[PDB]
């Protein structure tokens, strides 16, 4: 996350960190035993880490829990990017808290304007590298279709949308990838994709998540 804050330790309860001997993307709880993640973030040997706040010192609300099974989209497209989310679940339902709690999928989508909070432990910079040990947090709004396809004229599906600051400096970046964005209480993107990070005219791109309620919910009744 560029130009975010530091959240506070577990403040941002369903947020959850894949580690596969390191931290390599986000993911969000949404259930005792499912995380909603990018599938450009798949890879096999994923510990999910929930609890988290610094992600390189055991402060103690930590769950470490091993998947046993990965679910990329059906329809995911690694060259475009549509369809970026994958399912991921536990061996073990985690233990519910109020340090570690799912977060609710929409029922309706959210439009343009809706204020959202965007969180990671990416890098922290536009040019060069700085990663955080502690979870940051950005407020955002999502952005309108039209602004987000004049930004990326041949690129926009139906399953994406943009959001952050077309002036640039407050953006989502890499290592972000598959965290969450809420809004209103409801999970609403997926960290996905941009060009560089907090560049002028070159929003965040992230996963539609309503669109894809249906498919999550008919695949956990079955999984
Ligand atoms: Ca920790």
């Amino acid at each position: 996350i560029v130009g975010g804050y530091t959240c506070g330790a577990n403040t941002v309860p369903y947020q959850v960190s894949l580690n596969s001997g390191y931290h390599f993307c986000g993911g969000s709880l949404i259930n005792s035993q499912w995380v909603v993640s990018a599938a450009h973030c798949y890879k096999s040997g994923i510990q999910v880490r929930l609890g988290e706040d610094n992600i390189n010192v055991v402060e103690g609300n930590e769950q470490f829990i091993s998947a046993s099974k990965s679910i990329v989209h059906p329809s995911y497209n690694s060259n475009t990017l549509n369809n970026d989310i994958m399912l991921i679940k536990l061996k073990s339902a985690a233990s519910l808290n109020s340090r570690v709690a799912s977060i609710s999928l929409p029922t309706s989508c959210a439009s343009a304007g809706t204020q959202c909070l965007i969180s990671g432990w990416g890098n922290t910079k536009s040019s060069g590298t700085s990663y955080p040990d502690v979870l940051k947090c950005l407020k955002a709004p999502i952005l309108s279709d039209s602004s987000c396809k004049s930004a990326y004229p041949g690129q926009i599906t139906s399953n994406m949308f943009c959001a952050g600051y077309l002036e640039g400096g407050k953006d989502s970046c890499q290592g972000d990838s598959g965290g969450p964005v809420v809004c209103s209480g409801k999970l609403q993107g997926i960290v996905s994709w941009g060009s560089g990070c907090a560049q002028k005219n070159k929003p965040g791109v992230y996963t539609k998540v309503c669109n894809y309620v249906s498919w999550i919910k008919q695949t956990i009744a079955s999984n």
